[PDB]
């Protein structure tokens, strides 16, 4: 509808796949080469479905900070025959707050879904499904089941992936450039 939705649409059209695990269907952000991210609670195994195709997982790493606290981000390398457009130059380098973000979701259940969530706070610590979690972003939108893995963007930046909510607020794990140095 405006320039925030334009950046979000450009990310969804080239850098997302539908990932399915035993824990459900997720929006999955492709970042570069065959490397994507998904919420750690998706419980990625040796095999995953990518747009309904059986795909070998070459590597999966559940990130934790240097205090050994959950970050809720899993980095997956897919045995795929095609690379993602490299979008690492759109990743922030530091923890920050943001104005006017969009949460974008693409699953069987929620195709082509875009939500203007407004102001994003650097919330920091969250008890997420009973797990102490760091580097959480917060937005005041009543997010629901089916939206986990959703991409959070501003104009020019991919800042996080949706990992939970409390019925009134939604929570995303930060994406940082330093997660994806090769």
């Amino acid at each position: 509808m405006g320039p925030g939705f334009d950046f979000a649409q450009a990310i969804m059209k080239k850098n997302t796949v539908i990932a399915r695990t035993e824990k459900g269907e997720f929006t999955m952000l492709g970042v570069y080469d065959r490397v994507a991210v998904i919420p750690t609670h998706a419980s990625v195994g040796e095999i995953i479905y990518i747009n309904d195709v059986e795909t070998r997982v070459l590597d999966a790493c559940a990130l934790r900070d240097l205090t050994d606290t959950n970050l809720e981000i899993t980095i997956v390398k897919l045995d795929r025959n095609q690379k993602f457009r490299d979008i690492r130059h759109f990743l922030p380098r530091c923890e920050d707050d943001y104005n006017d973000a969009v949460l974008s979701v693409h699953t069987s259940k929620f195709p082509n879904m875009y939500i203007p969530v407004g102001q994003v706070t650097n919330y920091g610590f969250l008890n997420l499904g009973g797990t102490p979690t760091h580097r959480i972003l917060m937005y005041n939108f009543p997010t629901r089941a089916g939206q986990c893995g959703g991409v959070v963007t501003t104009t020019g930046k991919v800042i996080g992936i949706h990992v939970g909510g409390n019925g009134a607020q939604g929570f995303a794990a930060m994406l940082l450039h330093s997660y994806f140095t090769d």
